[PDB]
């Protein structure tokens, strides 16, 4: 009853179990920039007070799956067509040695790893669970990480304390810092499109965000992040590496782009 990434329940397997994932508007995607439309309506995307994350601990956690932080309900996406409220954080990278990690694409390329915010319409529904399935109720911001020659402060706030979430279901907290320096420095240039969640049940309620800049982390924080957490609860250890879904057939949907 455990889905994983590769292997006899990996992503390839997940429609069987999860009938959502093998559904028409399904993430990530390969944004081929040729095929995108320009929308110059398309509102600017801005994080209402992403530097300030109050004053509490937040929660850092292992799902086995990933490394996930949680989001004070006080951080408030605007610029889309309902008012989403910030939930949770968390990273896809590829195997260690890879430079491919990320799951969106562009032109076919991917980077070596990719963030990703989700947040909820808190404008039509009561919590993020409610809105998991509802058209429109999840709103994701998907930051590309490449590797560059200096090394990122925003990014160790959470490579600093991975081990001691090494293993499965290991959690902790940390001093809130400003996640706005985890997004490039630029937001004017994104693609939008309607998606779904990346993982099982694959719910299609997702309103993505893909920016066309970048983030950047120094190759030893692309190894720390790759070679620290476990997939498992306790040892034998397995790497949790490789945990990114693979480009979705696009299914003539439209790609829009800020520029
Ligand atoms: C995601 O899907 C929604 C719904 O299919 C799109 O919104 C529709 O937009 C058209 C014109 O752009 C309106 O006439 C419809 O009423 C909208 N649907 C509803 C019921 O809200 C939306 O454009 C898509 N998002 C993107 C940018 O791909
Ligand atoms: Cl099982
Ligand atoms: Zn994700």
């Amino acid at each position: 009853h455990h889905w994983t990434y590769e292997g006899p329940h990996g992503q390839d397997h997940w429609p069987t179990s999860y009938p959502e994932c093998g559904g028409d508007a399904q993430s990530p995607i390969n944004i081929q920039t040729d095929s995108v439309i320009f929308d110059p309506d398309l509102p600017a995307v801005q994080p209402h007070g992403y530097d300030q994350l109050g004053t509490e601990p937040l929660d850092l956690h292992n799902n086995g799956h990933t490394v996930q932080l949680s989001l004070p309900p006080t951080l408030h996406l605007g610029g889309l067509p309902r008012k989403y409220t910030a939930a949770q954080l968390h990273l896809h990278w590829g195997q260690r040695g890879s430079l491919e990690g990320s799951e969106h694409h562009i032109n076919s390329e991917a980077t070596a790893a990719e963030l990703h915010v989700v947040h909820y319409d808190s404008q039509s529904y009561s919590s993020l669970s409610e809105a998991a399935q509802k058209p429109q109720g999840l709103a994701v911001l998907g930051i590309l990480i490449e590797v560059g020659e200096t090394e990122n402060p925003a990014y160790d706030h959470i490579l600093s304390r991975l081990h001691e979430i090494r293993y499965k279901d290991q959690k902790t907290s940390v001093p809130p810092f400003s996640v706005r320096e985890l997004f490039p420095q630029q937001l004017e240039q994104f693609f939008r499109y309607n998606g779904s969640l990346t993982t099982p049940p694959c719910y299609q309620s997702v309103l993505w965000t893909v920016f066309n800049r970048r983030a950047q982390i120094s190759m030893g924080q692309l190894e720390k992040l790759q070679e620290t957490l476990s997939s498992t609860e306790e040892d034998p250890s397995e790497p949790l590496v490789q945990n990114y879904r693979v480009p979705q057939p696009l299914n003539q949907r439209t790609i829009f782009a800020s520029f």
